[PDB]
């Protein structure tokens, strides 16, 4: 009777339901959403009720109010279970009107589909979530397609272990909206698609996400998307969910016609590919990869393209463990919604369910794959999410004892979680995380672990280009995955800093202005690191390269940072200082990673290293020579005999007059400098010859003494006085720290554009260009009068050059003298006829164009002729151990200090060079790539300046030294 009475009172709130007006329409709304959900009925469902407001929502006059009564039956908090999937079940017939022309009922439609995603017990998701997807696949009206996917973001954060579950299922209709022409669906899908990608911990495909998403709104932006695709750095585990996104993109790439998109896209798929762990998720996308991979191997000529080809196609058919006639290796749902349906199944085998709730049976196996993917797996969370369906057909009793059977059984089946446990410990915790670094593309790391303890000391090594530098910009910048944040961990960058402070400032209030506290603070910190009372009164651009390491070592201790990062530290340091910062470290009490060239400094320091083996992190128990007994093959990578790696640098060009060494072809002497507002020269009586066979080494002290000898050895700084020397043709290849510092304005630039950049120079770097060579009376001395078979003249221009005796000689044009020394001065020019040429010297106060053609000439003889093309600039840098995948695509900017420098060198010596100079050595380089550096300095055929401190590096190949000394330099060693 009281059941019965509920069915007449549902009628009666009906009738006045379809006759209510966007006036009082919430009200009654109100009034049926809080009767329907009480406990109305016995063991039944009003089933006439639910026919009426199926039919009222597909009818324009009554479809409003229908549907906000839906919207305020599935409330937040009272949506009862015994209704929950007559409301569910009329979700598509919702979504239909959310693409209704009606401005009305389109918008109340979009709202209640959010109210549903929102009301539904997080277990019943199943029975929710298919009403979502078919209705976001068959629309046509953007403004529904917005509405569905602001409701899938909603059920992430309703149900998200049971959305996990369904994660294969929701990416694909993500990924499919990506590519919907609207542009507001496409960012709306990217944003769902961002909660969803968004759970993509990294921005390694983001640093590429917002190229990638703004490339969906604007397809003619892929090709070049393509080709910034340093790369990405793709280093998260490729998922088919975002599967259902790239493979149609990749798809089409494999099948367009010109060869590097073939390529391109073959790299792409082979990195994000080898990232799948189930072959059930690569398996219904393989039939539109294999064929295209295939045909694209037999098509090609280009060996690359071909080899590229072909190792996605052997990752696709491993990935990918590929059967017979390439069939994708059967998925496991052992996760899956096949998984868990299979475990509720088996458990509800001796009850019977019937065919209305098997839709339900599902949905519970839906929300039970999610919260295995989100790994929730305790008791409660499975009974605040399941239980309210199971109840649906099953006592409550039954349905507790079956669902924590089920939640045990599915939660067994995550993998082991075997990986390890750092608990056992040290340090105290600092830092564990499972990440995968990638700069520009670029994959440095491919799934590697960085544990780090408190007040225990470090030392990164490895060979060149591996990722030394990019893996310290990542842990300070914030940028590995997992790695604890400035609030729990302030870390401090040396050099790799970015600001905006002059070249007038001084160095006391340099470190003032960051707010490291107070000048009376910093300045008794800078006298005991070794700055003297003179050194914090001078610019920082006074400060050599070293003195700015050891002020960049001073701020991190100022900055009271819990783990101090050192690249290169020993940069331009004497046997003093370099003492107390290794004396300093072993007290301080504070975590600290140091990079170093100097094997000695990690010697009486680092006591844990980190490595680079291919593209992991092997740490070494034990320091690094105990690692070294147990690993062996950790001292002996690379020198196995290896013929194929063996190089030695080209024969440096022609020089008139150097008879001997050797080619002597830089011949200075009584050169002087004195910066315009001291009060002493930095330098001075500096004797100093080069030849095509210099051993030459800098030994010595940093700072005024030091730097500016170098600084006038390539050139930069103009010296003031003294003559200067330089045999004909003698290209200086390219050394100062100035480059080496002014790379920086180049990180928008790849390794390959880098040496396109300064050889589009000049050679146009050493060939007085770095300087002024703008004093011809210099000064007032440009009008020097020439005197011609017998009158006086002034040069007014330069037209050409050609060939004579042992110089050039060029046509000028002149600027007769008449009445020379009364009042009517003037000089008139003269005609195209009267021209005579005039020789080079005793060359460059009148012909410094006329020599810089020569120099260009026999460098490329021995560039400059070498070409600039991609393959050359590939088994050129290759040879100082970048490696070519890295070359030509990813950027200067994702390359650490290790490969910044690195670079640098490789491009001096590409125009087959008559003198290399090496500024610092063993600054970034670890023993890996010096001992190959160390034979290409041996098999050379012309001459080396090798700056250094590293002691250890000078054994066996350099001789002469440079050591400075108050200014004055005598160079002694022998030949």
């Amino acid at each position: 009777s009281d059941s019965q009475q509920s069915i007449k009172v549902l009628e009666e709130l009906f009738q006045k339901l379809s006759v209510a007006t966007a006036d009082n329409r919430h009200e009654i709304a109100s009034e049926v959403a809080s009767f329907l959900n009480g406990n109305i009925i016995e063991h039944d469902v009003p089933e006439h009720f639910f026919g009426e407001l199926a039919k009222g929502i597909k009818d324009k006059k009554t479809a409003a109010n229908a549907m906000q009564a839906v919207a305020h039956i599935a409330n937040q908090s009272n949506l009862s279970p015994s209704v929950e999937p007559y409301i569910v079940q009329l979700v598509p017939a919702i979504c239909t009107n959310a693409g209704n022309k009606d401005k009305e009922i389109q918008s109340v439609a979009s709202e209640t589909l959010i109210s549903i995603v929102n009301a539904v017990n997080p277990v019943a998701i199943k029975a929710l979530l298919p009403h979502l997807t078919n209705a976001i696949v068959e629309t046509n009206k953007w403004q529904e397609k917005i509405a569905i996917l602001a409701a899938f973001s909603a059920m992430v954060d309703a149900a998200k272990d049971q959305v996990a579950l369904r994660m294969p299922e929701l990416i694909p209709v993500l990924s499919e909206t990506m590519w919907d022409t609207k542009k507001e669906v496409k960012a709306a899908a990217t944003a769902a698609m961002t909660k969803a990608t968004e759970t993509v911990d990294n921005k390694d495909i983001e640093r590429f996400i917002p190229s990638l998403i703004q490339c969906i709104a604007d397809p003619t932006e892929v090709p070049e998307t393509v080709h910034l695709l340093g790369a990405t750095t793709f280093v998260a585990e490729v998922t088919p969910a975002t599967l259902s996104i790239m493979v149609p993109l990749l798809s089409r790439g494999l099948n367009e016609r010109e060869t590097g998109i073939k390529r391109k896209s073959a790299v792409i798929i082979d990195n994000m590919c080898k990232l799948v762990e189930d072959p059930q998720v690569i398996a219904p996308f393989l039939g539109k990869l294999l064929p295209g991979l295939k045909s694209n191997f037999a098509t090609i000529a280009d060996p690359e393209a071909r080899e590229v080809t072909l190792r996605a196609l052997k990752t696709l058919r491993r990935v990918g463990n590929v059967g017979e006639d390439d069939a994708i290796p059967e998925l496991s749902h052992a996760g899956d919604v096949s998984t868990t349906l299979q475990v509720v199944n088996e458990l509800l085998k001796d009850e019977t369910v019937a065919p209305r709730f098997k839709i339900v049976v599902e949905y519970i196996a839906a929300i039970g794959a999610d919260l295995i993917d989100e790994r929730i797996i305790d008791q409660q969370a499975w009974f605040t999410h399941i239980t309210p369906y199971m109840t649906i057909f099953l006592h409550e009793k039954k349905a507790k004892d079956i669902l924590d059977e089920f939640r045990k059984r599915a939660v067994d089946n995550i993998p082991v979680g075997p990986n390890f446990d750092d608990e056992e410990d040290e340090g105290e915790d600092l830092c564990n995380c499972e990440f995968s670094l990638a700069y520009g593309a670029k994959i440095l790391l491919n799934k590697t672990q960085l544990r780090l303890k408190r007040a225990r000391r470090y030392g990164i090594c490895g060979p060149n280009g591996c990722g030394k530098s990019t893996l310290m910009r990542a842990i300070a910048n914030g940028q590995v995955d997992g790695f604890p944040t400035q609030e729990e961990c302030r870390t401090v960058y040396v050099e790799h800093d970015i600001d905006g402070t002059h070249s007038d400032t001084s160095v006391l209030d340099f470190v003032f202005e960051s707010g490291v506290g107070t000048k009376e603070a910093i300045k008794d910190k800078l006298i005991e690191f070794g700055f003297t009372d003179e050194m914090i009164a001078m610019p920082i651009s006074a400060l050599s390269g070293g003195w700015k390491m050891k002020l960049a070592l001073a701020r991190a201790v100022l900055r009271n940072a819990d783990i101090l990062l050192l690249d290169e530290p020993t940069n331009h340091l004497d046997t003093v200082n370099v003492a107390w910062l290794v004396n300093y470290l072993n007290t301080c009490g504070i975590t600290s990673i140091t990079i170093s060239h100097d094997s000695v400094f990690l010697d009486n320091v680092c006591e844990y290293i980190i490595n680079y083996e291919g593209l992991k992190l092997r740490k070494y128990k034990g320091n690094f020579t105990e690692f070294v007994k147990k690993c062996p093959a950790a001292k002996a990578y690379e020198e196995l005999s290896n013929t194929d790696l063996e190089f030695k640098f080209p024969e440096p060009g022609y020089l008139e007059g150097v008879k001997t060494k050797q080619k002597a072809i830089v011949k200075v002497t009584n050169m002087e400098f004195q910066y315009p507002g001291t009060s002493k020269p930095q330098i001075t009586d500096i004797n100093f010859q080069c030849s095509l066979s210099s051993r030459i080494a800098v030994i010595g002290p940093n700072g005024a003494g030091k730097s500016t000898l170098i600084n006038v050895l390539t050139g930069e700084l103009l010296p003031t006085s003294g003559e200067v020397y330089t045999h004909e043709n003698c290209r200086i290849a390219y050394i100062k720290q100035h480059a080496f510092a002014h790379i920086e304005s180049h990180l928008d630039k790849t390794p390959s554009e880098y040496i396109q950049w300064r050889f589009q120079t000049g050679d146009r770097e050493t060939m007085d260009r770095a300087n002024r060579q703008i004093n011809e009376n210099d000064a007032e001395a440009m009008n020097k009068i020439f005197k011609i078979e017998g009158t006086p003249r002034r040069i007014a221009g330069i037209h050409s050059r050609r060939k004579f005796k042992n110089t050039y000689e060029y046509e000028c044009s002149f600027l007769l003298g008449e009445n020379i020394g009364m009042k009517s001065e003037r000089w008139v020019p003269m005609m195209s006829v009267d021209n005579a040429w005039i020789p080079r010297g005793e060359l460059v106060e009148s012909h410094s164009k006329m020599v810089a053609e020569v120099d260009m000439k026999e460098a490329l003889a021995s560039g400059q002729f070498r070409p600039l093309t991609r393959k050359e600039i590939e088994e050129h840098c290759s040879m100082l151990g970048l490696d070519p995948e890295i070359v030509s695509h990813s950027r200067i900017r994702g390359l650490s200090g290790g490969q910044k420098v690195k670079l640098v060198l490789a491009a001096g010596t590409w125009q087959r060079p008559h003198l290399i100079v090496l500024d610092e050595p063993t600054n970034y380089l670890d023993r890996d790539s010096l001992g190959a550096l160390s034979k290409a300095l041996k098999e050379f055929e012309g001459g080396v300046i090798i700056i250094t401190h590293s002691a250890e590096f000078t054994k066996n190949l350099t001789e002469e030294v440079w050591a400075v000394k108050d200014g004055r330099m005598t160079p002694s060693g022998h030949n």
